[PDB]
């Protein structure tokens, strides 16, 4: 908006500002290790304690 | 008003003051701009959505 003033200065027309805001994408990585012998007995079901 | 005194000083009379004040004027002006196309098609009826 504007103000009207009695002063001799020119009045200024209606004005709008159009503003663009942009994203930021961030990337996150973690790592895990698993033993082969550990993965071995998982499939079978145990019989002896 | 005044207050009487016993002294030999000459008396000041009844005192009257008349003060005149007048208006002051202010003018206020805004300017707006309207495009041709808006004001034209306002009269036009909607044929299609």
């Amino acid at each position: 908006p504007t103000i009207a003033h009695g002063d001799g200065r020119r009045p200024s027309k209606q004005r709008t500002f159009i503003v663009v805001k942009n994203c930021h994408k961030h990337h996150i990585s973690t790592e895990m290790e698993l033993s082969m012998l550990d993965l071995e007995i998982l499939h079978s079901i145990p019989e002896t304690p």
